[PDB]
């Protein structure tokens, strides 16, 4: 049971993931570089499976023609109808939300509301968020556009710009300590990064633990919830290893991969059967944005382009 694997996840402990299953040989690149890899190779590309963290870039690889289907009743039975595609061209497994984090010490999460709020000029000098190439970034801006129109993203990309503590550097992990270090108050990163530092034995995480608090956004009155992301993957159409490939796909919906999403990574699984991590559950219950996740793919060239125009680098 031996497949090429086409990553754009950056998880260590998702090596365990991958030895359980069998032999995996990782092709691991951004989503992007992945994409441009597979089209390059034609015919020829050895790749069984492409794996990423962004329905946006799973869209794209879908809307290109890359993926091939893949009905099967454990897949069917177990993956939400909303996480997946119509025909199987690729699954969700995880699910994960671009949350806020902020500085205690700095900060009355009473004045937190919704990502639009952080346009605010009175955060003038206090905002991180990582570069605008991220696909996390991409997304998020994506869903706004969807969901506001292109005039008023335009509007709170160039308030938020302008609220930047320091031009972005560094991952969604690098925002959360820099809260600590003080060299913002607030930061847009991803839910399971937070968590990960509340396991952690090192003294170093939890200093950015006690200093660092997570909210959900976009959860109050009116508001349509958080934006929610997934990883997924799907079957390559020109898979040399197409039952293996099956069998990973379904490997990645059992109980034990999906407990090791839950509490390995610290995302939500997707599959019934399975609890979220405890300590990501002591943080309240997901209100996730019911917006159709194609929408983050269909609005990714016009996000790419209006974070261009506004000056997000
Ligand atoms: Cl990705
Ligand atoms: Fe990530």
């Amino acid at each position: 049971r031996t497949i090429n694997l086409y990553s754009s996840r950056h998880y260590n402990t998702d090596d365990a993931l991958y030895d359980a299953f069998g032999e995996v040989n990782l092709i691991e690149a951004s989503a992007e570089e992945l994409i441009e890899r597979i089209q390059s190779e034609g015919a020829n590309s050895p790749g069984d499976i492409l794996f990423t963290v962004d329905a946006g870039m799973l869209w794209r690889a879908e809307q290109a023609g890359l993926f091939q289907p893949v009905r099967s009743g454990k897949l069917n039975e177990r993956i939400p109808e909303n996480l997946r595609h119509p025909d199987g061209l690729w699954y969700g497994f995880t699910q994960r939300a671009r949350v806020l984090y902020y500085s205690r010490d700095r900060v009355n999460p009473a004045d937190l509301s919704t990502y639009e709020a952080l346009a605010d000029p009175q955060w003038r000098g206090k905002i991180l968020v990582r570069p605008s190439s991220n696909v996390y970034n991409l997304s998020l801006t994506a869903s706004r556009i969807a969901i506001h129109g292109e005039p008023e993203t335009r509007r709170w990309l160039q308030g938020l710009v302008g609220n930047f503590a320091r031009q972005p550097e560094g991952n969604d992990t690098a925002q959360i300590r820099a809260i600590a270090a003080g060299i913002g108050d607030v930061a847009i990163a991803n839910s399971y990064y937070y968590i990960r530092l509340q396991k952690s034995t090192d003294p170093a995480d939890q200093e950015v633990v006690e200093k660092v608090s997570l909210f959900f956004p976009n959860t109050g009155s009116g508001e349509r919830g958080t934006h929610v992301n997934v990883s997924g993957a799907g079957v390559l159409k020109n898979a040399p290893n197409r039952d293996a490939a099956i069998a990973f796909l379904e490997y990645l919906a059992s109980d034990d991969a999906q407990r090791y999403f839950a509490e390995g990574n610290n995302e939500y699984p997707v599959i019934p059967g399975v609890p979220i991590d405890p300590v990501l559950a002591a943080h309240g219950q997901l209100k996730g944005d019911p917006l159709n996740v194609s929408n983050l793919g269909r609005y990714q060239p016009d996000s790419a382009r209006l974070m261009n125009e506004v000056g997000w680098q």
